[PDB]
């Protein structure tokens, strides 16, 4: 997904 692979920065 998008959000899920920004929420580890």
């Amino acid at each position: 997904t998008v959000y899920v692979y920004s929420r580890v920065k």
